[PDB]
């Protein structure tokens, strides 16, 4: 039923901007019990966003969803990294608990676009931070941290080059997900960091791209190929 | 001269690059005496790129300019709201600094566009953030921080809104900016929050809706109505 569908995935949209701005308050002020509890109340709503893009297979608002997880999934080790450094027992559980219900929220996903890559990478970074969750490690949640971040940029370069459709970008942001995800495997926080520079590099491209297509002068759009492609390599090599 | 366009703007957003991935490196570890000496350099990279659109008229590297002129002005609330909570006059002055400098950056672009309505909430929030530097007071500096993060969503909504040409939905982004700034001047961190729910509740269905570009997500479009509603209550 369509009108069921947009009844769910409205009051669930609206549940995932009341935890989006209860974790942005929390974030300002580094209340990090807060933020991590806001956090797993925004994994619940992205879980449920989740669930409902499954079960009427509107595939746009499983990938919505799936962007979802990613970001709480980042955030959580963001969170993850602070309590372990600061031998906060209880916020380090709050936030894994933060992780794996995002990764469920993705692994749903997963099972309504299993042929997306993307949300592959999405799941994959997510129960690789789990382990880095139960690992109680300063080290390896750190690389998977910075990947996490990676991916998110990347992501967002992704679904903006599916606007203008610029072949060069999707295949870029391909290209960071899979060196980010290969960094996270890793565990490296030093190739992590790379991709990091990396899709910051062509993501502010992309905006000169946008920049450069619109309103002419195209000139800025050559040398913002270019950059892209020079960040490319710098992520390659 | 179109050569000379195309050199300085990839020069500065080359420098932007070098520059936010400084940051973002501080912003992992903690280090907010580096990391707010990064958002210096990256205000100045944001300065550069307003300056370079203003000289040749590129209307379109102006208002993006000005986009990260307001990134960098929000993430320096963020580093003086935790610095003067810690009670760090150095990087207190150093979160000012950025202020200044991204308020600039967005003065130099309201010459280039007097026009824009978004140019001008943009230079308005980055002297009211201004004056919450040398108030150094952590309620208004917080209000105006959650405001400016709201302001981001709203700017986001606008520029998805032209793409997707829905009016209500240009409409909605503007009122939601006029709601911000009003709760900025007002320095009332509570309807702060409310204009950032509400811009995230219609931004959640636009999202969607630039998504919905390949099948029939006519649902969306009731996303956005009745977000576009809940967010005319909020007013």
């Amino acid at each position: 039923s369509s009108e069921e569908l947009a009844r769910e995935s409205a009051e669930a949209a609206w549940r995932l901007a009341q935890a989006s701005t209860r974790a942005t308050l929390a974030m300002i002020r580094g209340d990090l019990k807060e933020l991590a509890e806001a956090l797993i109340e925004l994994a619940r709503a992205v879980q449920e966003l989740a669930r409902v893009a499954k079960e009427y297979g509107n595939d746009e608002l499983a990938k919505t969803a799936a962007l979802l997880a990613a970001h709480v999934a980042m955030l959580a080790i963001w969170v993850l990294i602070r309590a372990i450094k600061e031998g906060d027992d209880e916020v380090r559980e709050l936030a894994k608990t933060a992780i794996k219900l995002a990764s469920t929220a993705a692994k749903i996903v997963l099972d309504a676009l299993p042929t997306a890559e993307e949300v592959r990478q999405i799941t994959l970074l997510a129960k690789l931070a789990e382990e880095a969750a139960d690992k109680k490690n300063e080290d390896s949640a750190l690389a998977v941290g910075i990947a996490a971040i990676a991916v998110i940029i990347a992501l967002w370069a992704l679904e903006a080059a599916q606007k203008a459709g610029i072949e060069e970008a999707e295949k870029g942001a391909r290209l960071l997900l899979k060196l980010a995800m290969d960094a996270a495997r890793k565990k490296n926080p030093e190739e992590a960091l790379a991709v990091l520079n990396a899709a910051l590099d062509v993501s502010i491209a992309l905006q000169l791209l946008q920049s450069a297509k619109r309103a002419g002068s195209e000139e800025t759009r050559k040398l913002a190929e270019e950059m892209l492609r020079q960040a490319l390599e710098r992520a390659r090599k």
